[PDB]
């Protein structure tokens, strides 16, 4: 259900999400880019159709960045991904916590198929901080 860009950027920071792997902390870097396209434009009604008929029928064009290592706050290493979506389908998300919740599934079932992980459910929204690493 992710559609796989390639993308140089950087993009704009957005938010940052924290999760597990088997192995350790990841952190998901949701930024986003006008460069990149935007999904098929449809109302929530549309959208709630196809994920009926097809559990990963609505398809998300997003970059899913190279692993970059970084420290979490008790000093370990873990991983960070960077991930963009479409800019205005990042103000869509903003104001939905259902479709952010569902680009982030998508994220990080993205990452999981092509960084061969699997990641937690439990996910949390950090706070303080938009992203994880550098920029």
């Amino acid at each position: 259900a992710a559609l796989e860009v390639l993308f140089q950027g950087p993009g704009q920071p957005g938010f940052c999400i924290k999760t597990n792997s088997s192995e350790g902390k990841v952190f998901i870097n949701i930024c986003h880019s006008p460069s990149i396209p935007p999904p098929a434009d449809v109302t929530e009604e549309e959208l709630l159709q196809m994920l009926e008929e097809d559990q990963a029928g609505f398809r998300i064009p997003m970059s899913l960045g190279e692993p970059h290592a970084e420290l979490d706050a008790k000093g370990q290493g873990c991983t960070a991904y960077d991930v963009a979506v479409n800019s205005d389908f990042y103000r869509r998300m903003q104001n939905s916590d259902f479709l952010r919740y569902l680009v982030i599934s998508i994220a990080a079932s993205g990452l999981e198929s092509k960084y061969r992980l699997s990641l937690s459910p439990i996910w949390w929204m950090m706070k303080n901080r938009p992203f994880m690493g550098s920029i």
